[PDB]
């Protein structure tokens, strides 16, 4: 037998950083969960019990904190690239670093119509994420994403004209509820290294904001023919607005809300045009994915 | 042996309701999870296998949907009181109904600065809850609450002057992070029945809004001497603003963020006044509770 | 306003302890999650910012570890009583301690038919729990429980003869699936203090074992007329076997498995006597409770 | 823009099946969660709102139940292959089916030393899983796995001789706790189609049993030099025992248990050779992966 692939590191490293403006007194907080996995010439740790090749996962944890102390942690695409580059430059035998960052929301509170200098609220479990793969001699590959964005529209969704055969019971509909949890990923063109990532720093926050705005507006305004058709419209617009993105991937559950027939009870009308009370279904759920790229 | 207490019913009943304004085209959605447990002369179902006394839990589920179809579901204090009253009036041998409702957030989306007529976002897992106990001959007892409100302040929290003995290692501090998940419950004076609950309908939403506003403002503005002292200030203000509340209960975790000493690494300074990077602790956590009532 | 009730302490304290037999080489591990909340003359910490009355929650955490180092951690009823007693004896102004312990399973592995001296498996998320309330001048109240015991029987459950009215759609049945997660609590007679708890130490493990055995056997063998009737049989037997128990409480979800009518597809028969494939329902669920005591 | 990749289907489909032996009266239950995603000539559903190419996800759900009614559901490798093949054969324009199955444990109860005919317990959240990819013209690729197998050993784990530099604080150790949640996957050689999968049916259950047995024995008996070295030993043995496996992948968290220095309290000795009470750490955790194949 032989080692075909190996990676190891530290997962679930929670990090908080505060920035204090001494002039204004305003404080800004960042909180992340970080994972770093390394690859390289480490096979002998597995095959021969040779620990000399192992950068301890505990040391990887220390490095994450030290790097956060000495560098900006925002945008996460930059922080991830700094962190990954560190490992491939410091250790001759490490040739790839894989950095995953989940950013948690701490939104500044408004008190009496004014932004508070040092108080924050977690407004939703929506996350902003990055996956950064730093590979020696091959540059830096960055996938940016938003996830956990949960939305619902109560009308202006349709689903008719699908294949009907002996396995089909679903009725066609011209008016239904559509609800989903949005997972959207945009993949950047390969960057040659840290200098190039630094040169594009302003684009990271702007593209995240654009992706979020396009997702929300398209969901709200599209008279949806299907989840498939609506998600494609979203992806098309993001690619049109940022030339440095190569692909956009959406993964969307279809979280079903079922009509409840109450006619058995005193002829009560609660279906079709009379539907007011519905039963949200926890499972099963549709799952629709697509990756959109350039012509 | 004898049955000392018994209750049974249906838990985890998910309900969605839509209201459609035909004039404006504006739609408003409500989504809840409901639990209903009944008590009464039902001992024989346990002791003698006498099912004749059992209103099937499946029927309780049907009743929740029918009641939602025929009545407003907001404020939840009203809906819960209607639902509980139904069971004690319909069934001679049922003498108490216990209704728990969790309300999920569906906040109307703003698209291009305008409120959208039929599109909604889940902005946080904060819940608004009610517990309604309807007891035949003893009226209606309502506890209203908010939960899952997660906040953090990065300064203006202190903790010094506590008891020090041979079990104590904690250092006194004049500047720390304070973060918590707020669970706040206000208990209404007993209501004589549904007519009285109806008479106070406007107070329910207003008191929830007040409780939330007082919680946020006090947290943000108090130069906190302890979680204990800050929570008491919150409770005092709520009781002052709504005479129909008898008690306010807060239950607050103290979610710790620890300093990280980096001095071992090239003399790096990251403690006390130089603290920038912290380690959020998943566990253990302080847990502080208090119930405040009137003199 | 006035403080009506207050308690505070440390939650989610994870503790592991190993016992090493030097003679045999056999090692035995225990792992728990502990919560300790205190009450007493502490109102001034809330009302006047007087921290002098506060035993820091951090110190409570230290105390849990020190107490585990110096005492047996099994049975948990004993450990909880030692821990609670410590606080009321050490601190003049603390008058009640509330200790909750969750015990996690680490079951010794069998390798090649022999018990391994130092290797363990988590066989299920079933827990053994204790709640110990130590109140100065009023002794020690102990509630012991098992929870997270998940079982299913595929036949020998019935449910017919229930109330039928205009809210009822449920069909009577003489053969159904019954599945539940068992939560069972036995409450001990009040103990005068630690000496009395020590005197009954062998009864704690034996009663837990009896409660588990009675639950499993009764579930498996009863031709169940309802969840209500089966749970009562369980409780009756436990009370008969341990005179020092005052009450037994069961709380049982009814986790539904629905028939799937496939007749629309080529006349396929999958209901009643022909039912083979079912759809487990995540929600809603029946919830049935009862507390059984002595005549 | 263009669709680069697309797949869609139904996730989280819970299925239960019972087998009844009429001769012996013995019943056997199976419970799974199933996901099926399809690929093929479906781009126009995304780009042109052409639903005619869509097999509704609701119909996919129906198909899972019908297929379970008409076929064995065990071993899951066979059921998954039947299910996937169905879609590529039935629908001309569907060219790949991806089937994921999670099998839940229902272990027959022993009552008074005898196996019960129709009563079952969930002994742990350990799962047996399959991923089956059925691709038209390219056969059937099956990855089998076990996950959620949680183990701990209290001694006979070491970790010394790792790289030490200015980022390192971890002390070398010759005796530590090792605990992990095992995720192990074995990938079968490509099968030409359903006939070939059928021909190997007995190997599926036997290989799962072997993988589990090798994992447990190696964990228990290895005087572990590192997680890396121990996991490699496991993988090597599985590959030696089943020639139809091409690769074995392990993914193992290192769930840390930290010593607690109690020396500050009355010189209490609880480190190194005197360590008895430890603090389990919820996060962060080491994460170690490896894929082992043939020379
Ligand atoms: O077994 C281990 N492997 C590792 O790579 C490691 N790093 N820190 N501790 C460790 N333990
Ligand atoms: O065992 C049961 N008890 C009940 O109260 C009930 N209600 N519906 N089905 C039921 N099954
Ligand atoms: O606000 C606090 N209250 C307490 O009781 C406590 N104990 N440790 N830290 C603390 N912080
Ligand atoms: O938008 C939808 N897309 C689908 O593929 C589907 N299948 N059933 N319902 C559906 N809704
Ligand atoms: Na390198
Ligand atoms: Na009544
Ligand atoms: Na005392
Ligand atoms: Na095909
Ligand atoms: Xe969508
Ligand atoms: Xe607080
Ligand atoms: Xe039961
Ligand atoms: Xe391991």
């Amino acid at each position: 037998s032989a080692v075909k692939a190996a990676r190891y590191g530290k997962d679930n490293v929670r990090v908080y950083k505060v920035h204090k403006d001494e002039k204004t007194g305003v404080q800004t907080v960042y909180e992340m969960t970080v994972c770093v996995l390394l690859e390289g010439e480490i096979e002998t740790s597995y095959t021969k019990a040779d620990n000399s090749v192992i950068v301890a996962t505990d040391s990887i944890k220390n490095t994450i904190y030290i790097t956060a102390k000495q560098n900006p942690v925002t945008p996460p695409e930059l922080f991830g690239s700094i962190l990954g580059t560190h490992f491939i430059e410091k250790y001759n035998h490490i040739h790839a670093a894989h950095v995953n960052i989940v950013c948690h929301r701490w939104t500044r509170m408004d008190i009496d119509g004014k932004p508070h200098p040092h108080s924050f609220i977690r407004d939703s479990e929506e996350k902003r994420n990055v996956q950064v793969d730093v590979v020696e001699g091959k540059g830096i590959d960055i996938k940016s994403s938003l996830s956990g964005l949960t939305v619902l529209k109560s009308t202006n969704s349709q689903f008719w004209g699908f294949l009907r055969d002996e396995y089909t019971t679903l009725k066609e509909t011209w008016d239904r509820i559509l609800s989903t949890d949005v997972d959207a990923t945009w993949q950047w063109k390969n960057f040659s290294g840290l200098q190039e990532v630094r040169s594009h720093v302003p684009k990271f926050d702007a593209t995240w904001a654009t992706a979020r705005e396009v997702t929300l507006k398209t969901f709200a305004e599209d008279n949806s023919a299907s989840v498939q058709a609506t998600m494609y419209k979203m992806a098309e617009q993001i690619l049109a607005r940022q030339q440095l993105i190569e692909t956009v991937e959406y993964s969307l559950p279809n979280k079903h809300y079922f009509e409840i027939d109450l006619s058995w009870h005193k002829g009560l009308q609660n279906t079709g045009k009379n539907a007011e009370v519905f039963a949200p279904q926890s499972d099963p759920n549709g799952l629709i994915k697509c990756t959109v790229g350039r012509s």
